[PDB]
RNA sequence: GCGGGGUGGAGCAGUCUGGUAGCUCGUCGGGCUCAUAACCCGAAGGUCGUAGGUUCAAAUCCUGCCCCCGCAAC
RNA sequence: GAGGUAUG
RNA sequence: GCGUAAAGCGCGCGCAGGCGGUCUUUUAAGUCUGAUGUGAAAGCCCCCGGCUUAACCGGGGAGGGUCAUUGGAAACUGGAAGACUGGAGUGCAGAAGAGGAGAGUGGAAUUCCACGUGUAGCGGUGAAAUGCGUAGAUAUGUGGAGGAACACCAGUGGCGAAGGCGACUCUCUGGUCUGUAACUGACGCUGAGGCGCGAAAGCGUGGGGAGCAAACAGGAUUAGAUACCCUGGUAGUCCACGCCGUAAACGAUGAGUGCUAAGUGUUAGGGGGUUUCCGCCCCUUAGUGCUGCAGCUAACGCAUUAAGCACUCCGCCUGGGGAGUACGACCGCAAGGUUGAAACUCAAAGGAAUUGACGGGGGCCCGCACAAGCGGUGGAGCAUGUGGUUUAAUUCGAAGCAACGCGAAGAACCUUACCAGGUCUUGACAUCCUUUGACCACUCUGGAGACAGAGCUUUCCCGGGACAAAGUGACAGGUGGUGCAUGGUUGUCGUCAGCUCGUGUCGUGAGAUGUUGGGUUAAGUCCCGCAACGAGCGCAACCCUUGAUUUUAGUUGCCAGCAUUUAGUUGGGCACUCUAAAGUGACUGCCGGUGCAAGCCGGAGGAAGGUGGGGAUGACGUCAAAUCAUCAUGCCCCUUAUGACCUGGGCUACACACGUGCUACAAUGGAUAGUACAAAGGGUCGCGAAGCCGCGAGGUGGAGCUAAUCCCAUAAAACUAUUCUCAGUUCGGAUUGUAGGCUGCAACUCGCCUACAUGAAGCCGGAAUCGCUAGUAAUCGUGGAUCAGCAUGCCACGGUGAAUACG
């Protein structure tokens, strides 16, 4: 069949949506002036292993709030780096900016960075095997009480395509109670591109 | 030259007894079926070889021609 | 458990 | 190697040959052994040497024979002479038997003949019809004729070499088993080549011929039916004699001997213990069957009736097909049989078992699947979509369920990708370089406009920033392709209850187990049991909504107790509603019955009872299902054009077919008037009031409202009155003409709405076919999105409100 994207399920049941803010005559432009901001973010700090941006509304300013497993990246040594974010952020928003960086611990509990991760590995052409059970093996060990992945794609550079999909733990989409997390990513070959899905069920 | 004939697409009546368009197969359409066939439901398709006559009216009665199948002639 | 009495 | 894969003659009688019980003596045919002789050289093999090594060459040795002669051994085979008995056979005492041939005999029972009684059918099928029958059946009784087979007994029971043999008696005959140890003393096992027997069909001659019955005839069936089916019916079937010599002739398993656990029937015998025989028990022989240990087997399975362990003998196999054919021979009256190839061709053929799928196989369970019912479609008109067609173009996609009111939640231009025309090429759209800086905006002219000519006029801001004109190549761009390269998204089986896995165990193994079973449940839900124990995905539940109620808060909502207003109005108050946060409650929780239990049925309380109702929620995977036209995206292709702009056109065509719907075909109705009761929703340059003008569509106007305040917004069906009186109608409302209104630059192609007139088809829908089990179907209006305008479509809303479920 066909499966419901489980976030959105469970957004309003168990998850606040990450946009956060009220709006009227204001809507149109502040979603889409947020998704110019969220294609800056993942354009220039794809590297930085971002994993989730908050934003809010109020006097008129953009506050955001950036969770990332290394902040080291997002500031750090120059210090600059935000200041830098927040000046280009104003040439868009034509607002003001303010940006939190939280770190996130236990870096391998983010179906998002896991599967950035995994897109990395498959692009540098290591085996679909390797990649996710070795994802898998780094969450059970970083606390997970249940994950699950799959790749699907011209796997390994073959002409038809298939799935491969490997699951340790307790994974139940169905359950709400649940605080599940999940995240779909994509990797470039020389042959075409690979859909990597992850989703990891989480302690309480 | 002598016999048969020429009527929807095919085969056959109906002509002798002027008004009557028929039987079987087929065709087209719609159903049944995953689709075709079969089956069920409806419909179309012939101015009766042709040109003239007679008649109120001709597939039908009269005449000439043109075609096909046989038989003769060659 | 055994023996018999239309098509693709 | 031969049960099932190729392979046991169909079975026997038996010449030849092969093989042969125990012991003593004799030999030395075979066997074994010492000696001598030879088996040439070259070559293989080993050891040395020589050619620059190697190849090659030389020297020497070794090996090699079912070799021969001679001399020795007697264990085994063989020959010879004796002896013995567990094999083999005769005798003796018993027992069974459908063993075979002949002759005769019995009664059931089918048919036929005659005669009574006797009146209109009988027969047969899925329905029939052909056929028989008033010239008298069908049936019923009596009597007679003729033939064929022999119920019960009768049984994986008997016998036989097999084929096969069932009514009884007699005659003539064969074989088997049991006991004895009398008799002979290995006389035996097999058995090529021969000889005979040998189901049924069939052949020749002559009888018989009742039934059944190939062929055949007629009737049905069917698309056709040279068939199943019906009614008739010749050969045959039966006998005598003689041929034929085949078989799924099968236990698909050659004959013989011995050995290697058991349990149990059954047949024919014997022996013994007990007991009054009877009866029970045990031991044993030859059969016949069931189930099973070892062992064998690819497995299935065989298993003292081996497919086990061993020996003798025979027959047969060597991939499938051609081919059991051809030539040839033998046999045969013939039909044909026995023996038995090749060429050529294939890359497999095949056996057993496993997992599924399927089944005009079975069983159990479920779903509007049927059935029961309600209302519909197919018929008419229109709207929409699709096909075909015609078109300059009629963009593209979707195609059984699962495409076709679908993408499109809005085709006048735009959209729009297509067509015609007119135009541009670093471009309509981005980065990087170089020059410059506000770029531009508004007017005029030629224009269909894009676009060209001019003008007026471009204020960049503090080297930097942001955007901009021109050059300039790198690049751009493609709704160009492939959804059979892809991602992601989606339907679908199916919200069906199933799909799997770790460890364990069984199996050579694939696979199985678990996950089956007995129950139960909506549910692999849950209990009991089990070589499985457990887990995951799913199911359920957590979520939202509806259904009752407590506390909080009472305005923009409510109005009871109160006054008063045209108005719940104003004052006042949250009583009650209403709103919406946190709680409560419904969980088989309790009682009765039954179940062992899970659970099932009933009962109570309560608003709600049995996952309360409804949602979302869609497992592994199937259809290489759809999507490169939402997006991204690999490869390929175009890149002064498959790109880009503008105008106009087409997507709305029209001989015709399908789907989906709206309107109706009327009196449970229509026209006219009055008139009660909704919910869910939307609104800022948007809703738009009141009042007015206009028949009306609408115009005017601008109140109030960023909204529980105000508006969109009379809700309509219902009800009440009057009329129409069952009619192509005052039904129906198309189509067309004229005139209006809106929207928008613009309403011909090609919008919607109004007025007047016209008044079309249609008087309840062929074969077929669809939704629905409850506030559902049906029916009536309302709102929202998209949207300037453009809906019978879509998604939500409430109003009224059924029928039925045997199964
Ligand atoms: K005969
Ligand atoms: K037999
Ligand atoms: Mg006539
Ligand atoms: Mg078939
Ligand atoms: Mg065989
Ligand atoms: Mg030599
Ligand atoms: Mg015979
Ligand atoms: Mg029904
Ligand atoms: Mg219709
Ligand atoms: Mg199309
Ligand atoms: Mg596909
Ligand atoms: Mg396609
Ligand atoms: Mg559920
Ligand atoms: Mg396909
Ligand atoms: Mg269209
Ligand atoms: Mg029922």
């Amino acid at each position: 069949g066909q499966k419901v994207h489980p976030i959105g399920m469970r957004i309003g049941v168990i998850r606040d949506w990450d946009s956060k803010w009220y709006a009227e005559k204001d809507y149109a432009d502040f979603l889409h002036e947020d998704l110019r901001i969220r294609d800056y973010v993942a354009k220039r700090l794809s590297d930085a292993s971002v994993s989730r941006v908050e934003i809010e509304r109020a006097a008129n300013r953009v506050n955001i709030t950036i969770h990332t497993a290394k902040p080291g990246m997002v500031i750090g040594k120059g210090g600059s780096e935000v200041e830098a974010l927040r000046k280009n952020l104003n040439e868009l928003t034509q607002k003001r900016v303010h940006i939190n960086i939280v770190e996130i611990k236990r870096a391998d509990l983010d179906a998002k960075l896991v599967a950035e991760n995994i897109a990395r590995q498959l692009e540098g052409r290591v085996s679909f095997r390797r990649a996710q059970k070795q994802a898998i093996q780094r969450t059970m060990r970083a606390g997970a009480k249940g994950i699950k992945t799959q790749v699907s794609g011209r796997l390994g550079g073959a002409d038809i395509a298939r799935a491969e999909h490997y699951s340790e733990g307790t994974v139940p989409l169905h359950t709400l109670r649940a605080d599940i997390d999940y995240a779909w990513e994509e990797a470039d070959t020389t042959y075409g591109k690979l859909g990597v899905k992850v989703w990891i069920y989480r302690g309480e």
